[PDB]
């Protein structure tokens, strides 16, 4: 109609924008110029809108799309109304099934480059020279939950990376826990249907809080070193650039010499780790269930580009049984402390999709796609999921096509004789559909293995034994890992682990399942155990108060990397501070405070009690990000408030209440001059308290003590002083 | 390798070669030089193959495809090797549901152009210009059978065309009678289940001669028209390029003033009309059953192209009422005497598919997709048909986005708000999704109906009624149109219906369905009746003598239109005659017959009774092509047979088969010197019998007759002299 | 309605009949008192017909299923003809994928019994007693052609049988001669797609004659033995009943014990050995494309049971 | 017919009837139901027409529309009343 505003106010700029600046767009038109080749070959399949006409599916033309053809404008619709119908019948077809597992994910486009060539190891393609960028696609996301469940919920998360290299497609598809919960593929319809909402009635969404998962984790002790790391803050990470990543499998690495290293993957957060506190990430799925799919959205769209490194955990063939686990069961870490990772190179996630359904909804990752240069190994929870992700894509991408599909095709050349099946996209002018053949001169060919370009040949790994349905004896130990994690964990980390177990127990309607859990939990450390047995009004027996702990892991009694903060790696890029405003702010503050802020890369949001305008005490014209009850705490690492008529705001329950949600979830606090009034509202001493940055004016440090609080992320410090509150 | 042969004899020459002279090939191998629009946009999906490596469709390069992955060479298979699963996956989901109805036909590209401007009568794109040429797609089919069937067998068959133009697609869904067998659309599942194989057993294939078939035919007389043609040679065309096409019913044009016309399309084939007869087509249906297939391929490769010219009926608003007949049913033909077809353009099928699956099995054709400047009608089979192909293609093609396979993508631009869908290509830029938006200024946007590039407007019909499940009263009479076609045909195209009919019913094990259906030939025409009943061994009664006949339609009595051949129209360029070799054969007899069948553009085949080559009396080396058993006389248009040394084949019993074979199914013979000791066998009078071409040696006189007879295409005053061939 | 005849011929007897003797029907029509455990747990779907009211997937009866509802009985067909549209839904979607091979095939309900337990070589408990019958379903087929393809073309012919034993299904899905074309798995799709149409024109239908099958035999000698096979007039059985059927690998029996013996399965004709001859073959591939589904419906109608050993 | 994978959805055990349900459609994904009748379209002799169409009635009768009144020209038009 031409029904965009004249001031050209519903169309975002195509620039580098700070979170809710402007309207979020399609990665294309918000940054134009970030180009890979796989985002290049892309533009085949982009469609436009700007000046076209609106036409059906045909190309035919549509000159009235507010009505169907009736006959008498008050009469019946025709069945001849052929645009109507093919209008509902694309609408009715819309959905597709979600994914079996991590239906619920966040995907982004970006680039891999190795740091140096990795050949004496490997004779992958992508990781032979420093100069070789690789496009990759990567979807973050939950184990559990449907397509439409939240973000913030207690959960392992999935971190897969497709890799469009030159010699294939490689899917390096981990968590963001080194060790996963089961040990044999064969259980995971077990163990996912335990962990997923209950057959009768489909409760619970998104949330292990409940008996099967606890049933299933009693009765299978394997399971509880992954539950230990689920139940601590990793479960809740603060956003997908602030969790680490891992392959958790044993892999291989292939020379061109033929030598097999092995190898575990990790992906290293340059952000650092940082994580959310249980009751937030709670009220956090109730306030925006989205949140962590719009940060990763919206911090590509500000240039906070999501990096990440990749690292390489190496073991000589030799080493195979050197430790006092097995490396090919999943359930065991393979210690830092022990194997160092090695830094491999740079992952820089720089631009948002178009359309999600089309490069999101259809992303197809899977383990097995693996390249020459890599290879397997006989970890038998790897060995299934060769079989699985191939199998599961018939049915979800409706057939063996799904390579076709723009995002998931391989960027380098793919030849073969397979043929048909739906959706056949690619019209093959071989006049041989099979080899040998002597009619195309047995072309395409195959192609011997070789230190570069050769065809793909399985490291001949010596296998011996009878068929047999059997778990390795070697499998079978289960509490020194959880136990390891335990005592690599800060003290408030043990609290917060203690609290999940607890909280998630006290979901369980069956009390036997819990008492199951506590002493199962007494075989990994009597301390975690009691606690939570506190937690619910239960006692341990005499004889689980003397099982003897498990042994030490190889030697070690705790490994720091294990922790998110025990290791400071704090880093304030991308985080937002909420800054509460008034009718009659101290300009003189917001400057400092603003500029302060900018200067290190952490966002603001201007808070008020209602949308729109507030004049500063100097006469600036301050604009509204969203009130205190729209954008609450829980969506922002800090709070700092300015001076000027607090009386304003004073007693405002939601500005109130604000602070005591943000002072709840140990987030720092910054209050300039008379917006100490509201020292009395979190219990805050005259004296002051670490934690608390106060002064007259945001003048001189107020800024940066504020931003070393950022840095360390929460104020641990704080966790005694908040049991009470009431918030 | 290299398994091609050094000579390069596996590649077929790329240039128009005589069917059997080359391997045939993929389109764009054997003519990249023929190129229309809609092709070259394929190009983008088109794969090649020669120097490139075999590649998993992850586009990993395969060493080994001759091999499982396994442990030890005789041991078990590993679950690892994904490049079995990959392969073997693909291949497990090649077949898709074939067409419900039409799941057997062949398709060729072509191009389309009017002979003038037709703008005073429709505001079609593709109609406005002679020089505007528009990419078409056509497929031929047979009804009943599965894909699998045999293509000679008796039935309709479907001539179905997309052209690709530049205001959307349009698709002319016809068969090859100007008629359907039932008026309204929700007896068609009733129909094509009487005709189909019946549902006990799944017998018979491709045949309506069945109990179920007559049981409904016999209870539903509107369906004796139809049945009429596919009881006449018109079941049974010699190709799809001598047959006639029709839209069958009537539509609209609608002209840039919003005058609208009734219209009824046709499809006019410049080869000419022909047809095999009976017993030939169904041995056809055993030693080729991909013969029409087969031959609409190799016409294309010949340079043989199919071409057929567009002819419109055309009908005033205004007389609308003036036939005695209702306009609407499609049961009904409109004569040509009443109403003359109109020249307005010419098809040429000039490129076969490259891949038949990827062009031809997922080619989407519906009778609704239609553009501005056409409309349709009230006829009660047609709207019925504008429901379901829209819907049956969202089975067949997996999905709502069957447009985006690349065969049935429009050439045109296409722009709506339509999203998702299982194997949605198109990724949309565009911010918005709903209509209107003022966030990408309302893009794509509506566009009025006009004179040129406007939005679709049905014509504004006065529609005055109940809601009513009623056929019209106007649609009740069903035998004048059915004794207006048998009036319309030589006595030997009656002949061969009435032995249509008698062959048929003599297949039906009922035998009161065969007396019903006798029953209903009475009202049609006495001596059709008492002729079959005659073969059924069935008396007429007193009562069925009695019946008076229907009347005449618009006082026609006959319009030799309707027939094959009452008007002369055949064309020998194409055609192909078989010339049975012996081991002396006298070359000049060769080199006359040669010169002249390649003067017209006949086809010739060199059989003899094994392969390899024989040396003619002068010393030249023929080469054969096939043997006399090989390539049976079913196969060619006419016979002639060479001098030279007649006794090495005058006891061959197939070679005087061959002859007897042409002879009973009316095809024209050439007999060359001693060649005439063959009339022993086909017991011809020494005199000569017209029909049979004989003379001392293959000069000029000879060939200039056998020339003649194949141009009048059968001989058909031989028919009462095959009674007594045992053959 | 008065629609059948008077004289009751339009309905077959529900007795063995010789072929042509009576239109063909259903079996539990044509055989009600044939059963078997299989046979009668399929009774709760089957679906009756006589005397019930013509009726829409959801119950509604129809009274009239001549016609579409329109506006005028010349007029529009109108979107709120929910009968017409879940008919012709129903119509529009009846079609699943054939076979990716062997899609061309007629099949028929039996019975199986061993002549005596075999339970010192297997504990297979249909094998493990005389007085053990065990319900099949054994389906016939040839490999190449489609589901609307000609019986008797040359090809390798399909057995498989269902065994609905009381610890499992059972399938034992063989061919009617003794080995295959292929010695690895992963060659299937590379020899299936040489035997089957060639990409560029779908040519020919069910037929091993032409090019690329020959190329690939050609350059795969392994291929030879069951090609033998295949050109002789194996590649032409008379009819299913005359077949012999293997089930081509080496698998194994495993007894209580758990002993392992070497097995190869075998299907003996009981009705012997019978071929036609090439032309008569090709020749009834265009007369009768039906022949051996119809001979085989056939002979059990008529009581000419198909047996196997 | 895509969510629930064909046209034989009314055969899913929570969709289906309870009463009676008779017809001549055939095949289709994931067929339960085994059809005896001879006849697979009407009219048919060979099954003596059954199942039969049933006149609209007041207990029991086959569906018919309310023969309402219909006047106007074939129009994409919204109703100047909804206005
Ligand atoms: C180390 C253990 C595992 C890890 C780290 C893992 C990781 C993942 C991730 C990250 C995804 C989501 C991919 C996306 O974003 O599209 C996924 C999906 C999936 N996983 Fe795994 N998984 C594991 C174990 C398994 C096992 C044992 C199986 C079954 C044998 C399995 C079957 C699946 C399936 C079927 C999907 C859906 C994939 C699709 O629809 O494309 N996973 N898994
Ligand atoms: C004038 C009478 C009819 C004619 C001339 C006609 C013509 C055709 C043709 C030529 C095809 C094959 C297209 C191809 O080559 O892919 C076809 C397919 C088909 N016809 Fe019709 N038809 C008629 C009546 C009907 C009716 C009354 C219906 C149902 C209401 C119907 C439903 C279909 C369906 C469902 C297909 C399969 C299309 C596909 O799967 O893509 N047809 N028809
Ligand atoms: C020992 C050689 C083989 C024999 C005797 C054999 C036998 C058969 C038979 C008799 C059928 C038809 C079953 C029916 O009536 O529905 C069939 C179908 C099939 N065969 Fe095999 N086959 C052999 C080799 C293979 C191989 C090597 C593969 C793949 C690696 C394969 C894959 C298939 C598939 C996918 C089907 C279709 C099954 C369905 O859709 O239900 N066959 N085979």
């Amino acid at each position: 109609d031409s029904l965009a505003p004249e001031d050209g106010s519903h169309r975002p700029a195509a620039e580098p924008t700070p979170p809710g600046a402007q309207p979020t767009a399609p990665g294309s038109l918000k940054a134009p110029d970030t180009r890979n080749e796989k985002l290049n070959s892309l533009e085949d399949v982009r469609k436009g809108s700007e000046n076209y006409a609106l036409t059906t599916n045909q190309g035919v033309r549509i000159a009235d799309d507010q009505n169907s053809l009736r006959a008498g404008s008050r009469g019946p619709t025709l069945l001849e109304d052929f645009i109507l119908r093919e209008k509902i019948t694309h609408f009715d077809h819309e959905r597709i099934p979600e994914r079996i597992v991590h239906a619920r994910g966040s995907a982004a486009h970006g680039y891999f480059q190795p740091y140096k060539s990795l050949s004496d190891i490997t004779k992958a393609d992508f990781l032979s020279d420093p100069n070789k960028i690789t496009p990759v696609f990567v979807r973050f996301s939950t184990v559990q939950g449907g397509a439409g469940s939240a973000d913030t919920v207690r959960a392992i998360r999935g971190f897969a990376t497709k890799f469009y290299t030159e010699e294939g497609i490689f899917d390096l598809v981990g968590n963001n826990t080194p060790i996963f919960f089961i040990q044999d593929a064969h259980k995971f319809p077990d163990f996912v249907h335990a962990v997923k909402p209950e057959p009768h009635w489909a409760i619970p969404q998104g949330q292990s809080a409940h008996d099967t998962f606890w049933d299933y984790v009693s009765l299978q002790p394997e399971t509880l070193h992954n539950v230990m790391w689920a139940m601590s803050d990793r479960g809740i990470p603060r956003s997908y650039r602030t969790m680490e990543g891992f392959g958790i499998h044993t892999f291989r690495l292939i020379n061109a010499e033929g030598k097999a290293t092995f190898v575990r993957f990790h992906w290293k957060p340059l952000a650092g780790k940082a994580s959310l506190v249980w009751d937030e990430a709670q009220k956090l799925t109730g306030r925006d269930p989205d949140f962590h799919r719009r940060e990763l959205w919206e911090a590509i769209e500000a240039g906070d580009f999501p990096e990440y490194e990749l690292g390489f955990q190496l073991i000589p063939e030799e080493d195979e049984f050197k430790f006092d686990f097995d490396l090919l069961d999943p359930t065991k870490l393979i210690p830092e402390e022990l194997v160092p990772v090695q830094r491999v190179g740079k992952m820089v996630l720089n631009r948002n999709p178009d359309n999600f359904f089309a490069e999101n909804e259809q992303a197809a990752f899977h383990p097995g796609h693996i390249v020459p240069g890599l290879d397997f190994t006989n970890d038998p929870l790897l060995q299934g999921r060769l079989f699985s992700y191939t199998d599961t894509q018939i049915s979800r991408l409706g057939g063996p096509n799904f390579h076709e599909i723009p995002i998931n095709r391989p960027t380098c050349p793919y030849h073969n004789f397979q043929r048909d099946g739906m959706h056949r996209m690619g019209i093959d002018t071989n006049p041989a559909n099979y080899e040998p053949n002597s009619i195309n001169d047995n072309w395409p060919r195959e192609t011997p293995p070789g230190p570069k370009r050769g065809g793909f040949e399985s490291y001949q790994e010596r296998v011996e034994g009878n068929k047999v349905r059997e778990r390795s004896p070697s499998f079978g130990e289960y509490y020194s890992h959880p136990r390891l994690f335990w005592l690599s964990q800060t003290p408030f980390e043990q609290r917060h682990i203690v609290d999940g177990f607890s909280f998630e127990l006290s979901k369980v309607v069956r009390p036997y399942i819990r008492e199951r859990v506590v002493d199962q939990l007494a075989h990994i450390d009597l301390t975690l155990a009691q606690a939570v047995a506190k937690n619910l009004g239960i006692e341990l027996t005499d004889d689980q108060l003397n099982i003897t702990p498990p042994p030490d892991v190889n030697g070690l009694k705790k490994d720091p990397s294990l922790s998110l903060y025990a290791i400071p790696d704090g880093d304030v890029k991308g985080r937002v501070v909420a800054i509460l405003l008034n009718d009659e702010v101290r300009s003189a503050d917001l400057l400092a405070i603003l500029k302060a802020l900018k200067a290190k890369g952490v966002h603001a949001k201007l808070l008020y009690s209602r949308m729109g305008e507030v004049t500063a005490d100097d006469g600036t014209v301050l604009p509204i990000a969203a009130t205190f009850a729209g954008a609450p705490s829980l969506t922002v690492d800090a709070v700092i408030v300015p001076c000027g008529n607090i009386a304003d705001i004073a007693d405002n329950g939601d500005a109130n209440y604000y602070l005591m949600e943000a002072y709840k979830h140990l987030k720092p606090i910054a209050l300039a001059g008379d917006a100490r009034k509201f020292k009395a509202t979190i219990k805050i001493a005259d004296q002051g308290e670490e934690g608390i940055v106060e002064a007259d004016s945001a003048d001189g440090s107020f800024m940066d003590e504020l931003l070393t609080l950022m840095a360390a992320h929460r104020v641990w410090s704080r966790i005694p002083k908040i049991d009470k509150i009431p918030a």
